[PDB]
């Protein structure tokens, strides 16, 4: 489906889904999601029992997401380090949320963005950052990921 078939586990304690999955109490309970990184235009805290990170961003190649990589990675990582689960979602769980999760995967591995995307697609086939985000990711892979990797290693 163009918007997935429900939230999908990408890494232990890390899921991606659409705006609907983000409201799915049972799905959230089953997956023990206690953290939600909402990245879409109307992103704001919604449910109880959940720590939110809301990033008002549009799914446009003009939308800068790289600037949100650090805070997104920190949110996700501290959640996972505490043995908790984080759901990263946008409207369809195809471009925005996927881009942030790819950035995270690249930072906790030696993966380039395409290998990271491959990792995401294995869990959520509809994953497909818009061309602009791929560009930003490509850039991230070229001149910053090495920098981010050191950061997490030193910070955690």
């Amino acid at each position: 489906g163009p918007m997935g078939n429900g939230m999908n586990k990408i890494l232990p304690g890390l899921y991606i889904g659409n705006f609907k999955d983000a409201r799915d109490a049972e799905q959230l309970s089953k997956n023990k999601v206690t953290h939600i990184l909402s990245v879409h235009d109307s992103a704001r805290p919604m449910l109880e029992g959940v720590k939110y990170l809301c990033i008002p961003a549009a799914d446009s190649p003009s939308q800068n997401l790289t600037r949100h990589f650090k805070e997104s990675i920190k949110f996700i990582h501290e959640c996972r380090l505490r043995g908790e689960s984080c759901l990263v979602h946008c409207l369809a769980g195809v471009s925005r949320s996927v881009t942030l999760v790819i950035a995270y995967i690249m930072t906790v591995t030696d993966f380039g963005w395409e290998d990271a995307l491959h990792t995401v697609r294995a869990g959520r086939s509809c994953a497909n950052p818009n061309v602009g985000f791929q560009r930003q990711l490509q850039e991230f892979e070229k001149h910053e990921v090495h920098q981010y990797r050191q950061w997490l290693k030193e910070e955690y």
